[PDB]
């Protein structure tokens, strides 16, 4: 519909408004104009510097009684640095002050690579290297768990997972609360069928990041391909009327997938909620996934020899 069942019996809204380079300057003006407009979902990070800014915009459009905190969704994602047992409480209720909330709605380990604790987010050797922690996926998962029971969180779940690691949580002795949601990067050239297949079948709901392909992206190469000016997906926009934008977040949509596009532009944060009254046809689908090409924006370079870097196995 608009909203999907998560397996706590909580609805989340199929589209949100991501906030990762979004300019703390910028970002409580772009969350207040995307909740006047329609928007009920905002994906929010400790890493992302900008959680108070956030913050401040829903306080500021509650205050209002513009929305009621039950009819909004706010996801945010413990970071690498806090994936020890006893890190994970106060990693959680340090965003929980930043976004001015009394519990999230949903909060995701955001990789399943764990780095040594300290004020800094890649804390590197002195070769330069990342400095991992010993901690492993299942550990932080019964942390997390315990935010549950705690009243602090009503859903958890994982971020940049694949289908190993998931696996490994489904077979947990003694699982308490399965996975939610596994937020993923997905566009039309990393269409992730396989995964995606995979969580569907076990009841997890696939959140698509990077909708847009991340042109935004601080590793941004000029030879790179880009989706928004691609001349075969301008095509199908032009058929439909619409952007090329609009194409490639209905594209998810129609998976039965949540997207969450990122802007900070009053216009294109509009533009962008204007997507559930046009249908992509069957033909227009099967050519949008033809175009994967396994690009992807977040390969996570720097730990890749990280014990658990999620990417070297295929999906
Ligand atoms: N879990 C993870 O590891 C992870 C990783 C990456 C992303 N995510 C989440 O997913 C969100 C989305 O991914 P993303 O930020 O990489 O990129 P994106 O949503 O794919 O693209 C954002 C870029 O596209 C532009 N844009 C937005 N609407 C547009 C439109 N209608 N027409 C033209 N340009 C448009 C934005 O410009 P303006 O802002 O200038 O308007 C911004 O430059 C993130 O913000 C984050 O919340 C999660
Ligand atoms: C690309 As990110 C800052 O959501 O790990």
């Amino acid at each position: 519909a608009s909203r999907l069942l998560l397996n706590n019996g909580a609805k989340m809204p199929i589209l949100g408004l991501g906030t990762w380079k979004s300019p703390p300057g910028q970002v409580t003006e772009a969350v207040k104009v995307a909740i006047d407009v329609g928007y009920r979902h905002i994906d929010c990070a400790h890493v992302y510097q900008n959680e108070n800014e956030v913050g401040v915009a829903i306080q500021e459009k509650l205050r209002e009684q513009v929305v009621k905190r039950e009819e909004l969704f706010i996801v945010s994602k413990l970071w690498c640095t806090y994936h020890e047992k006893g890190l994970v409480k106060g990693a959680c209720q340090k965003t929980l002050s930043d976004l001015k909330l009394d519990y999230l709605d949903l909060y995701l380990i955001h990789w399943p690579t764990g780095f040594k604790p300290g004020k800094e987010f890649f804390p590197l050797d002195e070769s330069g290297n990342v400095v991992p922690s010993d901690t492993n996926i299942l550990d932080t998962w019964a942390a997390m768990e315990e935010l549950v029971d705690e009243g602090l969180v009503k859903a958890i779940g994982i971020s940049n997972f694949n289908h190993l690691q998931v696996e490994m949580i489904l077979n947990k002795p003694g699982l308490k609360y399965k996975p939610a949601v596994n937020q993923i990067e997905c566009h039309p050239y990393l269409t992730q069928e396989k995964l995606i297949q995979y969580c569907q079948s076990k009841g997890i709901v696939v959140t698509a990041y990077s909708p847009l392909g991340s042109p935004d992206r601080p590793w941004a190469k000029p030879e790179d391909p880009s989706l928004l000016e691609d001349p075969r997906i301008k095509a199908i926009a032009a058929k439909h009327n619409k952007t090329t934008a609009q194409v490639l977040i209905r594209f998810p949509m129609q998976r039965n997938l949540v997207v969450i596009p990122k802007s900070v532009t009053p216009e294109r944060i509009a533009e962008n909620f204007k997507v559930f009254d046009f249908e992509l046809s069957s033909q227009d689908m099967t050519t949008l996934l033809s175009y994967n090409r396994n690009w992807r924006v977040c390969a996570l370079l720097s730990c890749t020899s990280h014990k658990d870097y999620p990417f070297h196995e295929e999906f």
